[PDB]
């Protein structure tokens, strides 16, 4: 038996997400450092107006992608890390996943040092005193902190971050516009003076970006808000108004902030709004100072925690459920994270942005037929918490499930610039029947599916 009190399923009455307050956490969520680096060095290939719309492009297909993903884990409110059980084995889905948990991770020590920066520059300015190591392990921890609060810090830090972090934002480009002497219009045609990407890749870069979030967004959404008495249209709906709320709280917030970054790099070269605002102004006071540094680590608690720190806290929790808790799990996950040392991570993130595309492309196509097509959103939350039966396939793998990742990964290199859309719809489709085969061994239904309403 796998099951624990943190690795299980969330019961109705313990759901606390509404669809406002998901986009209340999204908004606050795609506000973060990172989004000014990819908008800001997007302006080398296209001009800020289109880069705009590569950012909505981007978050939509986004969205799109997390009507289906998330649909499980809000009805039945269980883990990531759970439901990869399913397709892939009960063990075998661990390859994947920790593909997964260190892409997560390697997020989380990022940001960490972000935000850890900030924090030291606050500090140095006030006191000179300018280490930080220290002040990169005391972000961390603080977090680790607040993480062990889960969902509950994350949901009120969050609501209350939204607002201040939208208008210190709204503030910032006033600020540049005005002390450049330029309008909104002028400076959205500035950019793309050195032409080459394909539009397509830029959307690609975007939906890259919140990839590993999108494919793995059970950790935040199994703590939805669900009625378990809707029917497939009531329950469609449920999803629709969810990912409607998803979109209006990652779309407004991430076509500020990427305009933030863009509109930095087309006026001064530079992508970070510190200097860029600092040079066209010729210095700022202090305190105006301190100020940009609490609005960095405003904007790095909004996204580290929820984004980066929990789904390899339930990895852990729900592998070895006698071994860690999420506290625990939290903790582990924060030190290996800080101890990838991801801050020396040679090139640039657009790349790396079409790395993590088309890497789970395939994940989520799997993921999405598997659950959809091929068991009609009919499954066992029993069996997923237990060693042996309807997910173990071959002694607690399925290597069939294994190899059309394969394949779906070749086809993908096919088309380089659509890596992810390809593989995508190619995991989606070879799984059938795929699938279709795999069900002449091994069954895809359990009687035990009975006793899914015990769990919540
Ligand atoms: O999956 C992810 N977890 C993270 O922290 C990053 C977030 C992230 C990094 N770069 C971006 C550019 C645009 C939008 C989001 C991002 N991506
Ligand atoms: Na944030």
């Amino acid at each position: 038996s796998l099951l624990n009190p943190s690795n299980a399923p969330t019961r109705y009455a313990e759901r606390s997400v509404g669809p406002f307050s998901l986009a209340a956490i999204w908004f606050a969520m795609a506000i973060q450092v990172a989004i000014f680096i990819a908008a800001g060095q997007m302006t080398s290939s296209f001009q800020v107006w289109q880069v705009i719309v590569a950012i909505a492009a981007g978050c939509t297909i986004a969205v799109i992608l997390l009507f289906f993903t998330q649909s499980a884990a809000i009805r039945w409110g269980i883990n990531f890390t759970v439901a990869a059980r399913m397709p892939f084995g009960i063990r075998g889905s661990l390859i994947p996943i920790t593909l997964k948990a260190l892409l997560s991770l390697f997020w989380f020590g990022f940001q960490t040092w972000l935000g850890a920066l900030a924090l030291d520059e606050i500090t140095r300015l006030l006191t000179g005193f300018t280490n930080l190591p220290l002040w990169i392990v005391i972000f961390g921890a603080i977090q680790v902190v607040t993480t062990f609060y889960g969902i509950t810090f994350i949901r009120w830090m969050n609501v209350f971050a939204s607002p201040v972090l939208l208008a210190m934002g709204v503030y910032m480009v006033y600020l540049m516009l005005d002390g450049a002497d330029v309008s909104l219009g002028e400076v959205m045609s500035m950019g793309g003076e050195n032409p080459g990407m394909p539009f397509s890749t830029a959307i690609m870069i975007f939906v890259g970006g919140w990839i590993a979030v999108v494919v793995s967004i059970h950790d935040i959404v199994k703590e939805c808000k669900v009625d378990p008495n809707a029917s497939r249209e009531g329950q469609t709906k449920a999803d629709a108004r969810y990912a409607t709320a998803q979109w209006l709280g990652m779309v407004p917030a991430s076509i500020i902030f990427g305009f933030i970054g863009a509109a930095s790099m087309v006026l001064v070269g530079e992508w970070n709004p510190v200097i860029a605002i600092t040079e066209v102004v010729g210095g700022v006071s202090i305190p105006m100072a301190i100020l940009f540094q609490v609005f960095v680590l405003l904007a790095t608690w909004s996204t580290n925690p929820a984004a980066n720190l929990l789904s390899p806290a339930y990895t852990l929790c729900s592998t070895f459920p006698r071994v860690f808790t999420f506290k625990t799990g939290v903790i582990v996950s924060a030190v290996v994270g800080l101890l990838m040392m991801p801050w020396q991570f040679a090139g640039v993130l657009n790349t790396f942005l079409n790395l993590l595309a088309s890497a789970l492309g395939p994940l989520a196509g799997i993921m999405i037929s598997d659950y959809f097509l091929v068991r009609r959103r009919r499954i066992s939350l029993h069996d997923l918490y237990r060693t042996k039966g309807i997910y173990t396939y071959w002694r607690g793998v399925n290597w069939v499930a294994l190899a059309v990742y394969a394949v779906a990964l070749a086809v993908s290199f096919l088309t380089p610039d659509l890596m992810f859309v390809t593989g995508l719809i190619a995991a989606l489709l070879l799984h059938i029947p795929a699938m279709r085969w795999v069900a002449k061994t091994f069954p895809l239904f359990s009687e035990a599916e009975s006793r899914n309403e015990d769990y919540l």
